[PDB]
């Protein structure tokens, strides 16, 4: 119940609107807590919550504390954090609950409270480090010996959401600019309403300003400096929404002096919080404690909004965010915790901005390396990508530090109202980005040793895999080894997701050792995929037809599923009959022929390095028997009627195919993946109540989770948790270890073997230059 | 409580649930009573006894030693009227306590129960709250307690009115099917309990007994694969239990 | 039978008392051999010995040798040592017998004889190295790749008993001083009588002087220098008991010139012995050969006495013994054989002496590192611990050299006649030692990176584990990570040992990854634990009562052992009735309550960093229901009657609990250890005839040794053999490999896997700073 006192829209609104001298707010904190719990965790049976709150008040009163942030943080810290061996750690039995808590609350206040009220031995000077891990000697020895490998890091840029809070406080007007430019977007209005109904850009700005002013005021009391006089005029937290306070005629600023040069750094935040809690060890003023409460609530609300989601990202285009990234991937020891790091970045449409981003990344990497090895660096102060590469050529893969492999993204956008063919403008923008990348690789061939892979992330439904095939082929020739493509993440139907993975396999130029992505559609079971879903799901006609064709293709040879294959064929022919407005008869065979040509470039021959796939259609048009597939595909691409019918929607039953048939399709795709030796980057992620239901365990082959006809698939690890603050590769490794040891009963050695196999898959299927 | 499985009872619940000390102590005594004779759950019975003695030590603010036996004696007297002799038709249970106070060996249970009823300190401690782990007892032990209560109910021929009702996603997870003995829902050591039907749906508008009968029939026929005849037999047994255990004058 | 001619009190007495010109001593050497064999190995059936001696004389006579040290050493060397690959090695089939021999005879004379009479190729200049190992390519490759890890080295200081002989010859008067100060002790008088009945300090001194004089004389003949004239006056070996010999009126000294600067070094000893045997290759003078025989006998007797056992140890407080220790742990190659070395030392009660010992250890380590890496050392000549730490901070854990982790001991002594509470004065002395350690760690925080662990060794029965809990807690806060405590080594009963291990588990602050010690009580089977034991064993009443309570606690829930649990409860209540002189009724429940409070500090509230456990009893005294346990524990601590009854003795049947019940208790403790992830350092050690009966194989899970309900327990290796000279971690690794391959039939690969798991446990549960 402690999370609802640190993350609550109702509590924030109430505390930020009433005066600072109201006193006696217990009734209201309680009511707001129940509202927050109903809004967030609805399934609590309405009396467990009452009892938990009663126990919380009982603990506070017995320990002679007041209901407030200090007491809540103390309780959380005593419950989760200790001291063991080196620095604070989390209980092994409590790590899962700690992760769930981290999805709502920031860890820095809790660690500050732990350092204040339960410090470790006074010989290990504690420097703040996120996140907090559990301790197990087997896991620590494995990490020391083999290190961890990162293959999936693309969520909030590549940094945890917790430094984004301080970045926003540093650039409040950049953050406000981004929020406004994106609040005009519907998606965003809906998200803001779903988190905080009455958010708006104006209260967003006011909350950021209130957080900044509260931070300044509480820094004053943390240092114990004289409580400036204008504090008396401060009566209502809304007064802090502004850059200055008016006491009597005068306008006083909230700024003060800070010890550290960077006052917005997490070290500075930790120092200020530790000082504040040390001063408030025994008690605190009610008003200032409420200010701290409001600051924590604002921070947690901002982090929730951020995790559930260009410019603030542009501000990560210096050799600072990347240097911190590499220092963080490296542990606190001499030898890095992370050996092979894949760094994913959005490719810019401006050659200048692209050169800019890449120079920043490479120079941050070089600085990180210079802080860990001493050598003749040629250019002691590199200024250009060429100089940075001259520096980096001297670095040997000894294994002491991280080894970087850069992977540009490709963001897929929804098709627009009017274009020559679907995703024409998107394919364009991708073309320009790829052109910029290829010109960079040309003008500097050595960049092929650091740019290893083109991943296409973003929403699945916005662009199919067949759209990126020409781009990936051209990049392969421009010198881009290894390809990645997000598949199976979000799908209108499980069959649709499996079909998407199969299309990616049979259309993308994925070679031996390549990696696909999440591939959730072939890991999630039909049993736990339809748990809160309506009995009928609506999809687009194009997806429906492609799914029917895929079902037919995969269940033709299945003696036990021939009925489903035949029904899929019949339905596919029918749906094609309207989608194409055909008067004649089209068989499932010719439908298959039509739909195997989706990998062709639209503007090849049916509508230097690009020449090959410009003429790739000529072979097709040469084959005398490929008439009707060709004309049908041209109708599929250009015909306005066919495009309207493609965007049309149709309903499909949830049990359209039985669990057995869906598992058969999943296992067919599994077999294809194993045959082509394609790995799956699986980070930990809606339908899972508990982490033990995750499909990673099915893929790893745990008894009770693996299905009879499953095939191993070379799972790799990735540090990408959509809804957590301050996650790490080590954190996810430890989470998997904890789940395996506690929920599946595996011994530490067996659990370590299972997690290590996935981790080593990261190294085996790395994109780094050998 | 005796129909819901431990598996689907802790699905969105916190790992620790807080209760009152009186409920905690009574639960520990009940666990001891029911798992004394279970050879496979003797450890849980012993731990329950030890925790019960401890919690009684503060709840009663006792300085002496109170055994689980005398705790059981104290807590078997909860059926006595408070204002009988320790605090026309009412005369019988006004004096029902006299037999207890006559038994020479019922001293310490009696005084302890009087403290439990009147002592302000004991009442404050009773209203106090304490945390209990969700997995305080394993699923096996919880099912054993459920089946013990089942056996008691079957022996005393007490029926259960089960209307359709938070932790169930789908109606097929309802405990009525476990009670009816459907394969995959019944547990090995279950005992039939004479379930009767009731038209009480907390969160529906315009429900009826016929509606609930048809809902049970539909679930049985479509989700459990039972033929119409078998499903009708299963629902009819519950419905007929309503007539067998009716309160109407014969 | 050859061992009885090199280690025999009777033979030594006879040879040292008769004149050097007696000649013809075969009858007497034979009779003394039979007496020595009866005294040492009694189970030889009185005719196998006759036949073995006959074969020995037959071999000597056929090979034209005389009964003497040269012939015996030649026979042993031909039988055990060869040349293979690099340097001399021991047969794999013969290594077990060689180890048993090393328990009686020193290896240096045998290696000298091998080098003289069967040298290897004349291209590998042989430098003497102890001990001799077998050769197996799998084991050598494993050692080269992973190295060996030492977690238990506390037996004779930390050096082999064989350098102690030369140390005694170097400091005869220090050794004599120690022997006298300790011969007043009964324990020691009994030990001396059991080894050599008529030893006394005076003959001890005379034997040391005789050894020194014989060494000088035989060095003269090894160099071939003119046999000084006073040799003629030397007629009776007792003449060498003195520093000078009187030829005619004059007193001549025995000293001569030695090639090497250190004449008491093992290199010097090897050179002298090799020269002597080379000169005596074909024959030897009878008198000088008898002098060599007497020297060998004296050395072996001294080593036997030493292994079966402060000042001579103080003399190991220079940066020489530790430098040799580290050089020896490092092999002869560039890369060290031993990776993670735990160094255990007795903490001194004088802050000066403690600083002294620690500076010596750290400077020896620094010198060892300087001899293997070249780097800017800041202080080229460190003089203080701070300077040595400045030097050591630059050392990276590359893996080339050993990595040191220091663990102070805590020696437990028997309680004395009069004190406030049992072990009050012992707890005191431990308190002062811990205070010195904490002040050291304060004044130099960097010492926490080298002092990792507080082990409490010494005799188990002299102090229970519950006495060290406050000390370990306070040290944990002072910055001492990792804790160790010897348990299960020696116990009045197997149930008592198992109970001691359980008490250590549930009272000591052992965290995840900590190690306990030998834990023999949970490894030794009840079958082979009562093999020569009386049918009734007597214990103290306190141990009896605690054992009964433990039996009840562990067999309450066992349906098949409820009878034993109930009988244990009844007997516990009865024994408590006298021990406490109670008139009222005390239940087993309240007995359990009383005995769970043994972890409380005695002088807390019932009799800076110490404040926590000074008030730890306040919570107990606050609990309203903890009356009778508290008063009973106070009686247990203070009451003179209860203390007398605690020291009283009572008899317990050997079959008090059946083998099944004892195994059930062992497996319960096993499960506790596995759950808490506590490792067991198991070195090789009274009831085992053959090494194949050792409990390490049961713990490793070998078929025929593991019991049905056993639980794996993370066994680590340790080089601690109580009754051998010149043992090593490599020697014990090879011994385990040999036993596994020859006696259990395991292939080299499987045996290597089994030994490697234990060795790797040493690294996983290392105390070294990460
Ligand atoms: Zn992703
Ligand atoms: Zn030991």
């Amino acid at each position: 119940m402690e999370r609802f006192l640190l993350n609550s829209t109702v509590l924030l609104y109430r505390l930020s609107t009433v005066s600072l001298d109201e006193v006696s707010l217990d009734e209201r904190v309680e009511s707001s807590v129940f509202l927050a719990q109903y809004e967030q965790a609805r399934s609590l049976p309405d009396h467990v919550a009452k009892s938990a709150w009663s126990y919380l008040v009982q603990q506070i009163k017995q320990r002679n504390m007041k209901l407030g942030p200090v007491a809540i943080l103390r309780l959380i810290a005593e419950k989760f954090i200790k001291n063991e061996k080196g620095g604070p750690k989390i209980d092994l039995p409590m790590f899962s609950e700690w992760q769930t808590l981290m999805s709502r609350v920031s860890c820095l206040p809790i660690i500050a409270c732990h350092q204040v009220f339960n410090p470790g031995p006074a010989s290990q000077e504690y420097s703040f480090r996120w996140p907090l891990y559990p301790y197990h000697p087997t896991v620590e020895d494995y990490i020391t010996r083999e290190c961890l490998h990162e293959t999936h890091q693309h969520l909030n840029g590549s940094t945890s959401a917790e430094e984004c809070w301080l970045d926003a406080l540093k650039h409040p007007e950049a953050c406000l600019r981004d929020f406004e430019k994106g609040w005009a977007s519907q998606e965003m209005k809906q998200l803001c309403a779903q988190i905080d109904p009455s958010l708006t850009p104006r209260i967003f700005k006011d909350r950021l300003q209130i957080a900044c002013n509260i931070r300044e005021i509480l820094c004053r009391v943390a240092q114990g400096v004289e409580l400036p006089e204008w504090i008396a005029s401060m009566q209502n937290p809304q007064q802090l929404a502004n850059s200055t306070i008016l006491h009597n005629g005068r306008e006083y600023g909230f700024a003060t002096v800070w010890p550290i040069d960077d006052k917005y750094s997490q070290e500075s935040e930790f120092c200020w919080l530790t000082g504040l809690l040390e001063k408030w060890r025994f008690n605190a003023p009610e008003g200032l404690e409420r200010l701290l409460w409001i600051y924590l609530l604002i921070q947690n609300q901002y982090l929730t909004l951020l995790v559930q989601r260009t410019m603030t990202e542009l501000r990560e285009e210096t050799e600072k965010s990347y240097l911190s990234r590499f220092k963080h991937a490296h542990g606190a020891g001499v030898y890095s915790q992370v050996r092979y790091l894949e760094g994913r970045f959005a490719p810019k449409s401006d050659p200048n901005k692209m050169q800019k981003l890449l120079f920043s990344v490479l120079r941050g990497y070089w600085e990180y390396l210079s802080a860990h090895m001493s050598m003749e660096w040629v250019h002691e102060k590199p200024l250009t990508i060429s100089q940075v590469l001259d520096n980096l050529e001297l670095v040997e893969p000894h294994g002491k530090c991280v080894e970087l492999a850069l992977v540009p993204h490709f963001i897929k956008r929804k098709p627009k109202n009017g274009e020559a063919y679907p995703h024409a403008l998107l394919f364009k923008d991708l073309k320009n980005q790829a052109a910029i990348l290829m010109d960079m690789l040309k003008s500097e061939p050595r960049l092929t040793g650091w740019i290893r892979g083109v991943d296409a992330a973003a929403n699945e439904m916005h662009a199919p895999p067949e759209l990126f095939c020409p781009l990936f082929r051209v990049l392969a020739k421009s010198g881009i080894a290894h390809f990645t493509y997000h598949v199976g993440e979000d799908f209108p139907h499980l069959i649709s997701g499996i079909r998407s993975i199969d299309d990616a396999l049979r259309f993308l130029p994925l070679r031996n050792g390549d990696r696909l992505g999440h591939c959730t559609a072939i890991g999630i079971t039909p049993s736990i995929w339809k748990r809160s879903l309506p009995l009928s799901l609506s999809m687009t006609k194009e997806t429906r037809l492609l799914d029917l064709v895929f079902i037919w293709r995969e269940l033709r040879s299945h003696p036990e599923l021939l009925r489903y294959a035949s029904d899929a064929a019949i339905e596919a022919v029918r749906l094609a009959h309207k989608v194409f407005s055909l008067e004649e008869e089209v068989s499932i065979t010719t439908l298959d022929q039509v739909f195997e040509m989706r990998g062709l470039l639209a503007e090849s021959e049916g509508l230097s390095l690009w020449l090959e796939e410009y003429e790739r259609a000529r072979e097709l048009v040469k084959t005398t028997g490929m008439k009707r597939p060709l004309k049908l595909y041209k109708q599929w691409l250009t015909s306005d009627n066919v495009r309207k019918q493609r965007a049309e929607y149709v309903e499909v039953a949830l049990e359209y195919l039985p669990d057995e048939a869906v598992v058969a399709l999943q296992q067919a795709v599994m077999a294809k993946m194993a045959d082509r030796n394609i790995a799956i980057e699986c980070p930990p992620t809606s339908q899972y109540r508990n982490v033990s239901e995750h499909h990673i365990f099915r893929w790893m082959g745990l008894p009770g989770e693996a299905i009879e006809g499953d095939v191993p698939m070379s799972i790799c690890l990735g540090s990408d948790d959509p809804g957590i603050f301050a996650a790490d590769l080590k954190s996810e490794f430890y989470h998997l270890f904890v789940v395996l040891t506690r929920k599946f009963g595996l011994s530490p050695a067996d659990a370590l073997r299972k997690v290590a196999e996935v981790n080593e898959n990261g190294r085996i299927y790395r994109f780094h230059d050998v």
